[PDB]
């Protein structure tokens, strides 16, 4: 994972008002009795953003976006998506 973690940009479908996808993560690991994740937020000069980076048990991902909460919304969708892996 050292020549390019999995990284993909892309806005949920749908988005609601309140629409937490962080803490739908999280709580996903309860739900399927997993551990916590943890996230570090960061921007890029190169294109002047907002990213944030999701770490689990054995896996990582990276979120490029706009503002925060935006960015923490990606990272988390991101190994929500590489968590079903089908």
């Amino acid at each position: 994972n050292d020549d390019s973690i999995p990284t993909s940009a892309e806005f949920p479908p749908g988005i609601s008002p309140t629409e937490n996808w962080v803490g739908k993560l999280q709580e996903k690991s309860q739900k399927s009795k997993l551990q916590a994740p943890i996230y570090e937020d960061s921007k890029n000069e190169r294109t002047e953003r907002f990213l944030v980076i999701c770490t689990m048990c054995n896996q990582k991902t990276r979120g490029i976006r706009s503002k925060k909460k935006d960015a923490k919304n990606l990272a988390a969708w991101l190994m929500w998506k590489a968590l079903e892996d089908g």
